[PDB]
């Protein structure tokens, strides 16, 4: 049970890393837990483990906040993510996204069924649990319900049994034995729900597993292709078949060390009030009156001393940014490569509220295409904005070889100086839009359509003969021998650790 | 001779502030001085004073780099600018821009003529100086000449004597007694040059004063209106009439404590090779072959132990950003107010390479206008992009009351989440463009025209009934009593100085 394969092991890894704060005094799930977690995410502090949660009863539950948020140091900024994947805590974004993409051209390693696991240590039936009596957090003061589900994985399977999807989608407590949640196109939970609704025979067999293997929650957050079972993708990525146990009340399979498992159904007919919720872009519209999907809970199984992970999402920086934004970027990089586009790297700048993706271009391959900005912009746009991987992304910024797209400042520099507004852009109004972005859902135009752009920050010679500028910076506007002299004499002259 | 009125006094103030490094060992004006200064600006280190400059002869000259660049601490980030203006070193951007705008509705305090000053301590005639024999810096390795002029003020007067303009415009050594420089529309040095050329009688009487009163170099960098004599604007802003001495060889007047004064003429007929230069947006195009204005130097007068100030401009953060960007923003704020637009604040985000201005909107006044995004966008655009104050700015971002426009992260948040690409924007293709921006001068379209946009990051209800969201952040999504409890218990629980 290594950290990347066992949530309990992961929590011990964060403690050992000095990247955990154990709070053992009573904390209120009504806003206090989430407020502390929000402050953590805004300051890149240590992850909070709430061992003493007002209203925890019969082992349900402790909370771990900020499971995938950032560390303060530059040197191990992404160490929490690295700990999800068995990577060194010093891993770069590139290394993390490469790991997440590694299984894309490997044969799946399907999961291994085991008779039991720690998730079966405790159970509560139909008659023994009430979801309104559990210490479910109120995460933001105007939230329209207590969001039990911010970092567990929904498990649904196609009617024909050939595709089992694992994904994060939010869900809140509706009553003693129901949740309501987001189930929206083009998301795979929605695609599978549609399959069941067209068969029209029954409600969707469903499970929701919290505190799953960290590598599985990463894949849960990533738009891997339609029809690809996350379990086998994680198996290939890690090199280890995941151990799953059967649900007690249906024939779905859950990670054996899951902290907490809900078993039940996702309705093909019923809805209920859902949200509003304080969301990845940084907003809540109090009183929004949306309907969402309705889940019925038949059973709860859980580990002794069960830990619920929780994302207190909103303004920078949390799991919606570090995981949902970055993993969409990774999938867009691959999608571009598979469509023969000379894209080396992609990242969703945090500064853009992960609504942009910067696409680094191999300009030597670009030159060999003998194309133009308008033609290339359109082709990139068509590929990414007509695919599910481009769903959440409203601006693509194309940048040449000199720009590190993992560095927001360099993306903003290139964008601001190399893309002429209007002329160097193409607008896409007949593509699916992401309604959660306030200028979509709460804006001047159609909530679900358009509002997308490809901004070309490639300079004209980058299409023809090659970069025709040097940066007016220390790196490029001074010869190596001089730069090294300045650096060697810096403190001697009177000017002012990598880890620290 | 207070710091804001005397450059020599200002240099002592920086020393006293522990905001100066005196380098007393030999430094090469060929790139070394500028490389050290560039590294300073990229790191917000102390200002370098080069007391020992290879090729300094007969008192010409020492160099002070980064005179208006940033300090490392948040608490006195803008202290170098504050020192230009007699403000406390802790002054905010708002306070600095308010000071710079204060003289806009005050009667000018015209300058006082004095018989002599420290700038007359030494003189070199026609026969005694050679500009190629002075320690003029090579500021970037691909610069097309040694840029003597990066932080002195050009002094030119209208033919009718009614308007004396002070301004920064770059200039490089052309030969023993000529400079070439940028003189471009709509800049006042260009407007006055045009007046002389249409009279057609003589070349423009000219002076270039280096190490002028800090408050005068600030006004030199700011687009105060057409026909307004900077000297009297600085007089009103400071409450003190500036003391000026007459040039020896013409009837122009220079600050009495100027470190170094060039006297001569700006040609109405001749040009010469100018640039390329490592520029405010962060770029140099080596080999650009531009012609520029040609200045003839007839005389040099200077202080004993004369100090030349130098801007090693380029990538963030230097005087082109802190002064030229911010002071244009200030003038745009005022221009908007004078056109009855409900704008409270303006700032040019550094992240935008000071190509954007964020305009904070008083949304209560906006609501009372009973307008729409398209109408308001157009009116704001028309005002700012058809005036000289909007010259350098290619994107206006309109933001409501909740956004601090002095905080780049909050501007980028609002822009990224509240402005729908295309639909919430208006493009302006028939306005003057700033060719120095690489996507203009070196881009796909006309160098001098268009490429401007007003991006509306006001939300729809901000025009009608009022903000209809709360931020999903620590400040807004938790009640005051809880936020204060979290902050009071922060270190007790195990989480981690304003000055530091
Ligand atoms: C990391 C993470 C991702 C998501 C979410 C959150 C986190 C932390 C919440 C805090 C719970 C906020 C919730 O709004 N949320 C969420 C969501 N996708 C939705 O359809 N609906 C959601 O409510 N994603 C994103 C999806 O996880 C990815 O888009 C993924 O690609 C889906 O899997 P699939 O459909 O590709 O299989
Ligand atoms: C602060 C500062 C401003 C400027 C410049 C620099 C600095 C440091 C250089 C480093 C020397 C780079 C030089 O490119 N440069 C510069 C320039 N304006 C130009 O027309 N030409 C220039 O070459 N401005 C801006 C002008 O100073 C302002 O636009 C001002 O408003 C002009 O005065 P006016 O015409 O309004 O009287
Ligand atoms: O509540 C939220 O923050 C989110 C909802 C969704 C829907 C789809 C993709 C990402 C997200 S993030
Ligand atoms: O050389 C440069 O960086 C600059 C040239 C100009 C011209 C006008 C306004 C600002 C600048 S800044
Ligand atoms: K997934
Ligand atoms: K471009
Ligand atoms: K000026
Ligand atoms: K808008
Ligand atoms: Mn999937
Ligand atoms: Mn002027």
């Amino acid at each position: 049970q290594p950290a990347h394969l066992c949530f309990r092991s992961f929590v011990e890894a964060l403690k050992v890393d000095n990247d955990l704060v154990e709070i053992n005094t009573p904390i209120d799930p009504n806003l206090e837990a989430a407020a502390i977690t929000r402050r953590v995410c805004e300051t890149n502090d240590k992850a909070p483990l709430f061992n003493n949660l007002i209203g925890m009863k019969n082992g349900l539950f402790r909370i771990l906040g900020a499971p995938g948020s950032l560390r303060k140091s530059s040197a191990d900024r992404y160490g929490r993510l690295a700990r999800h994947l068995a990577l060194p805590p010093t891993a770069s974004m590139r290394e993390i996204l490469d790991k997440m993409l590694s299984a894309s051209d490997m044969p799946p390693i399907p999961p291994t069924i085991v008779p039991t696991g720690p998730c079966k240590e405790n159970s509560l039936d139909d008659s023994e649990f009430d979801l309104t009596e559990l210490p479910v957090p109120l995460i933001h003061k105007s939230d329209g319900g207590k969001y039990i589900q911010t970092y567990g994985m929904h498990i649904v399977q196609s009617p024909d049994g050939t595709w089992t999807n694992w994904s994060i989608a939010r869900a809140m407590v509706h009553d003693k034995n129901h949740l309501t949640g987001l189930v929206i196109p083009p998301q795979h939970i929605w695609q599978i729900h549609q399959m069941w609704k067209k068969e029209g025979r029954s409600d969707v067999p469903w499970a929701l597993a919290f505190g799953v293997p960290p590598a599985a929650i990463m894949a849960s957050s990533m738009p891997i292709p339609d029809g690809v079972t996350e379990a086998g993708y994680v198996g290939a990525m890690t090199g280890s078949s995941l151990e799953l146990v059967k649900c007690d009340t249906n024939d779905l399979y859950v990670p054996a060390t899951s902290e907490i498992v809900l078993e039940g159904t996702l309705s093909i007919s019923e809805t209920g009030p859902e949200g509003p919720f304080g969301e990845m872009h940084g907003y809540i519209f109090p009183g929004d009156t949306h309907l969402g999907a309705k889940y019925k809970v038949n059973r709860i199984t859980y580990r002794n001393n069960a830990i619920m992970p929780m994302s207190s999402c909103g303004r920078l920086t949390d799991e919606t940014h570090t995981m949902s934004g970055s993993l969409a970027a990774a999938e867009i990089r691959k999608l571009c490569q598979q469509n023969d586009l000379p894209i080396t790297d992609a990242f969703a700048p945090f500064e853009s509220q992960v609504t942009w993706v910067a696409l680094r271009v191999d300009t030597e391959k670009l030159r060999a295409m003998k194309t133009t900005s308008e033609g290339f912009r359109k082709r990139v746009g068509d590929v990414v904005f007509n695919h599910k991987a481009g769903y959440t992304i409203h601006r693509l910024v194309l940048v040449g070889d000199d720009i590190d797209v993992y560095e927001g400042k360099d993306v903003l520099w290139a964008f601001s100086t190399r893309c002429r507004p209007g002329m160097d852009e193409t607008l896409f109004e007949d593509v699916r839009g992401f309604p959660l972005i306030p200028y979509m859902g709460h804006g001047n135009g159609p909530a679900h359509r358009g509002g997308k752009v490809v901004s070309d920050a490639l300079m004209p010679t980058e299409y023809t003969t090659g970069r025709n500028w040097e940066a007016a910076d220390f790196n490029q506007s001074y010869p190596e021998d001089l730069k090294q002299k300045v650096l060697d004499n810096w403190t001697k002259m009177g000017f002012s650790h990598h880890h620290h």
